[PDB]
């Protein structure tokens, strides 16, 4: 009974039932039964590991665990662990090491030195050498993983240490899992939430800008309240897409800085040009809602709010600082703001007809289908097959990712989820699997294009061994359009070499994974696809050839 | 005229005719159009990219380049920059940073401390700060790659920097490219060959085990014709096979870990027994072939010659360590020993009886074939459609490799390709491509188990782009076999969660790819389908069933 | 029969004697008595036990040792570690950690992370964590010390594994007896393109650093230099690699030399040169090419057993990456034939330096640091055998007088920090060179800023009895810096540079060590007599001005 039994041990003690990965040579010292509760999830790739952990932990709100084998293994890991550290999950992610005795970084085969590449990436890395301290080594992971801004913890196994009993005794002490994240709070942070107050009874017409950590402190609803009591717009990151329902007035949309480009629309002016007050609510550089975006038209008062220490004051000074829990804050705030009167909200009508009229359009192309007749189809077969407040959609990453963000139906927080921080191509997948695990009897769909998709196409496999009902839609151009776009922008021309690839049979690469296919050039095909996908009880893939149509004008929002 | 142009010149001033990489939103700083005769090669993973970058640089000698784009394309790089650190190639790895005044690690959206992940795994990391001297960077880069041990140098370009024309004036200094890797050498080198001279005078049976570092030093014909003089034996890590031809009376094979295990047989005691010294001539731990592996029967003196300080004298303390240029301390020692009489040989019949016993095997299996029957019909073709001392074959990371170590046939230096340091799987596909860019006019097969092939099966794709006439071999049991292994060696049984995968058929994947392909399940059937493959003028790929019935008690040596 | 016998143990196999530095609570655990023929040397602040073992570490060419305790005792090394790694000496690096169990670094009481600490500034820096293995370590250690360029390695042991027996029940040493170097293939091929870029010149010159000296190299540079007549330029410290008086000795550069003699010294010893042959090139020492690049633009040789790090500044014609004696031997053979150069005229600069050390005037204040040099140098010819002695200079602006003026009879015969020049070196660099010439005179010049930055181990220098002679030159500032406050802003201010009044005569009487004051020539002579032959430590203050002029310094940018 062993340093491997005393890992799984502490995992299952810390609510965790999976452990995603890649196993190696140390399935020497571990087998991955040890432990009665607790799963071993086999990926293609550490990549698709890393990224459902931190997924699942997203969507719970409970620590997960991945895992790889020395070297390489762990290197393959590090995209995971990066898409954690960027997007924030608490994500204890585990990898084997030599044998102790053995340990000479890049002179030992498969040996580098885990802890110094992974350190820089993560909340709290380490390398275990007394067997019996794993024990400690993953509570001290856990603790700092659900710090904010949360984020992955690192153990490094040395193999003959994982496989040892030495000073192993068969009395756990008490786990004491946070049940939600651990905060930073400043001193006064109650006057400085006073003080955005006065600022609110300033304004003529304030904005809620909310990000993902308002989600994890379990803010939703005290916003939702705080909003409509006010009349105050609520506008969100990519992945707090949610935090009003569908249809709700006060939903003004999410913000990408390509929306202006896409829409052909001055949408960003129209969202903020005549704000007066914006209050960043969560907020967390790293979903890419930056102050460039909503610095439109008039002057701006800003109110941060954020249970961390600003850590970009170059970038945003807000004029109020309040460093606090998000939950806390609004408690305080509504109570601050009892005797207000309802603000007169600003007016989006037309960037909503804009929207809408994309979403609506009933051409038929030469090419292929756009982008966003994709989406409104995924759309209304995601309302169909769903329970209301159900369902997932998901985005890998690419230009039909942004179509996305302005485009998807999200009826739920996280119910559209992408890769706002790190944005890691092939992200689709394992983060479809993490969804779909999360959320067993609800809808989920993946929208990915084929230079990320073909990325990580792989776990396929992965998504028919576990028999995970995903529908996954592939828009294929044959390009890493996103690239191309940039190459626009700044060149005012393409250069196909580093850019275009010749064809993928993404119906016929599914159907060798054994997931059933098909394509779709239309609505009409699109429509009868999803329908039969969702209704399958099996994965299911269908391929959609696109274009874009893009014009380099609209973009400087980028900058 | 940018630094994205000074960049690429400076590249090309160093020999450097292809980038292969994945490109990011730095395409707006940069084309790979700005000069004449450097062609970027787009790959589906950046893994790919890296490893290919490797090969090309391992079997021409010169410095090879690869690229990725911020943040996670960094990270999925690094498993590249791993191959090259630890199976020793001099790649210059490049990867686009956030801009230069916003770089914010684990804040900015895609920004992660890249100097900080790579300089662990490389030889020098360093990050663009004034575009200008993106020159120096790249001289300095190439410096610490081509020393030994050889390696990746890294180099963070932040976008803004890249596209900057600040401080760049077009008259280039010469490049100075050293031509082969420049080593160190301790004084009195000289005198320490000579105790070895003294050693061999008194030695009845001497071997030479040859390593990588032997070839990169261009001491091939000068260890040839000193083992032919003095009748003594050489002996190989996996990838210095090849270092005499096939039926070289002296080739006494390539040594393996798994040897005995695999062939049931006392393979290590033949081949090392009645030793009494043994020249690690190019030695590097990282190739694996460790001490304990030669310490067999008698008690043998050492000698070790590499052009690097002994970096493991806690596991090989030589009784002469000769630390100089791998061909001059032949030709000190070709005339330090130029009247010794030529010794006589040890027997190792036993053995070749064994080896030659397996890739005779005629017998059909139940299940599928065996990989030593599988290697053995590769051997047949590629003789057949390779001129003499010419053709590659290629080997992904898996248990059949090991197979590949013992069987496959290598008729020139590097015939036999494997990574031998960091053993990622997905390797083939890349090597494969490297091997056959580097060898346009020979053949290149790849032999890959299912496990590691699928883990990077997405980059079949830029084979058919490429148009690289690689015939591919997948050996599928639906397993992570290797790993099985090592469950049962640990265990004594499996656990197929770990280790078990559902089915891919890997014919109608590569046609998803636009590569042909057939199944063979004996050896007629391989046979026919690896001369049509050879003879295609097109990449092929043939799925072969497998099983490999192992027997998980004689891996004694592997601890 | 613990790993503190092993390593200690495996120091003496290596040829250590000494162990310079100061124990902490890890005196549990090693008492230093556990080896014979291996004594510990007790300082009185850890940058002095660091900076001992350097300099012993350059003048015996062999590696040599220094050891502090735990997390203020190893930043406190760390200063040494920094003088070794940038000065290039062989040292290895012994510092005491928190019990293996309890490294919690920033948390644990004095517990920091020694090894990431340490890492940036040495060849090699680790953690024992298995007892037996502080041998293998040990070696490792003394590989990458050995190095070029060669440096400090360092082993952090926690106090549980260093005191303990267990696996530990001895293989040769092997220690280089001079530095392992790089060595480029091609290198005789670039050394013949240099010696005829040497053939074609009509006034080359031999630039030589101290990495010639560890090659072994200055007699056969000397034959070089007498055969084809070429004149020998030095760094700081390859001072004396030609006798005094040699007319090839054209003495040794620093940027501040313009300055101080207010005269166009760089454009006398550099303007009609046409080839510059730096030997033993290290940007370390602080002979940058911007120095030599007076007058028409010259070729360039580089020759070092190291890949160049700074191809931004030096971007050398012809790099000859090689061991320097086996370059000169080969550069030998290539040459045989040529004839003798004809060697251009500095005597204008040699009589403007013979002038400053020659003043006669006595000035109202106290002396100026060129009259207290020139009677530093008298009394060391008279108290040295030829070939003999040691200068050695503290860091500040009157060291760079030292550089000009200072006698150097044999290489190491000035001694000072090039490198990373920390103030307070000068004791430790005294100690060191005492002990490694037992027998030779050993003179000390600092000045009051860095003279008392590490003053406390005058102590240390009268309980070894080491009669080093110390000369602290007093202006009441850190001058140097008062001189760069004038060259930014044109003026001073006095907060960021000037101290009060120590009397450094009774601070050295308070350590046990003879002391007097001397404010003029004849005074100062007198002293310096009678220090040399005091078989005692003694010490002299003497105090100066300067009247510096800040225009004359373009040289330093
Ligand atoms: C690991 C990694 N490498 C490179 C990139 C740059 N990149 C971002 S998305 C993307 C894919 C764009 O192509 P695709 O998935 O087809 O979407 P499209 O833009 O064509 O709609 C690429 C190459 C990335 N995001 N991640
Ligand atoms: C990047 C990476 N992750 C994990 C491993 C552990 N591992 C080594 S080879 C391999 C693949 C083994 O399966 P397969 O390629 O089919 O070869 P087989 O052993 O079945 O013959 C695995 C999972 C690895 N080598 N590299
Ligand atoms: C550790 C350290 N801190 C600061 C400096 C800057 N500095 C160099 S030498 C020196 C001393 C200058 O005064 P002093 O030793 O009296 O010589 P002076 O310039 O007066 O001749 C100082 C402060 C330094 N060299 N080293
Ligand atoms: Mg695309
Ligand atoms: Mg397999
Ligand atoms: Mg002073």
């Amino acid at each position: 009974p062993t340093a491997a039994h005393a890992l799984l041990s502490r995992l299952r003690d810390h609510g965790v039932g999976k452990v995603f990965g890649v196993v190696g040579r140390e399935a020497a010292s571990i087998l991955f039964d040890e432990v009665e509760g607790i799963d071993f999830v086999l990926t293609r790739h550490e990549f698709t590991a890393g990224v459902a952990a931190d997924v699942l932990a997203r969507i719970t709100g409970r620590p997960q665990a991945c895992w790889a084998t020395l070297g390489p293994g762990m290197t393959n890991l590090s995209t995971g662990i990066a898409t954690s550290v960027l997007d924030r999950s608490p994500v204890i992610a585990l990898a084997a090491q030599s044998e102790s005795h053995d340990i000479f970084p890049n002179d030992t085969h498969q040996c580098l030195d885990s802890v110094a590449i992974v350190a820089p990436m993560s909340k709290y890395a380490v390398e275990l050498q007394r067997p019996h301290e794993i024990t400690d080594l993953v509570d001290s992971a856990v603790n700092a993983a659900m710090t904010e801004p949360v984020g992955p913890s690192f153990i490094s196994l040395p193999v003959d240490l994982l496989g040892s009993s030495e000073g192993i005794d068969t009395p756990n002490p008490p786990a004491n899992t946070p049940a939600k994240p651990v905060g930073v709070v400043a001193d006064g942070w109650q006057k400085a939430a006073d003080q955005a107050a006065a600022l609110l009874a300033e304004a003529k017409h304030p904005v809620l800008v909310v990000g993902a950590a308002a989600i994890r402190s379990g803010a939703v609803p005290a916003i939702r309240a705080l909003a409509e009591r006010l009349n105050i717009p609520v506008i969100t990151t990519y992945i707090a897409k949610g935090v009003l329902p569908v249809g709700h007035e006060l939903n003004y949309g999410a913000v990408t800085g390509y929306m202006d480009g896409i829409l052909n629309f001055p949408a960003l002016q129209t969202m903020f040009a005549p704000v007066d007050l914006v209050l960043t609510v969560g907020y967390d550089y790293a979903e890419d809602l930056r102050p460039s975006m909503w610095q439109k038209g008039i002057e701006k008062k800003t109110v941060r709010i954020s249970p961390t220490v600003n850590p970009i004051p170059r970038v945003y000074r807000p004029d109020v600082d309040v460093v606090t829990d998000v939950l806390a804050f609004v408690e305080h705030f509504e109570t601050a703001t009892a005797s207000f009167g309802a603000k007169q909200r600003h007016d989006i009508e037309p960037l909503r007809a804009r929207i809408a009229e994309f979403l609506a359009d009933p051409e038929t192309y030469e090419d292929g289908m756009r982008v966003h007749q994709v989406i409104d189809s995924m759309n209304t077969v995601m309302e169909e097959a769903a329970e209301p407040g159900e369902g997932t959609i998901v985005s890998d990453i690419g230009f039909f990712r942004h179509y996305g963000v302005l485009f998807a139906r999200a009826d739920q927080p996280f119910g559209f989820l992408t890769s706002a921080g790190c944005s890691s191509f092939g992200y689709g997948i394992p983060a479809a699997i993490g969804a779909q695990m999360a959320r067993p009897d609800q809808p989920t769909f993946l929208i990915a294009g084929d230079g990320g998709f073909h990325s990580n196409s792989s776990d396929l496999e992965t998504i028919a061994r576990l028999n995970l009902p995903i529908v996954t839609v592939v828009v294929n151009n044959d390009t890493n359009g996103l690239i191309e776009l940039y190459q626009n922008i700044g060149h005012h021309r393409s250069h196909d070499p580093a850019v275009k690839f010749g064809g993928v049979d993404f119906v016929a690469l599914a159907e060798a994974n054994g997931v059933d296919a098909t394509r779709a050039t239309n609505r009409e095909e699109l429509l009868a696809a999803l329908r039969k996908g969702a209704e399958l009880g099996r994965p299911f893939l269908i391929e959609v050839p696109v274009n874009y149509d893009f014009q380099p004008g609209g973009f400087g929002a980028l900058s």
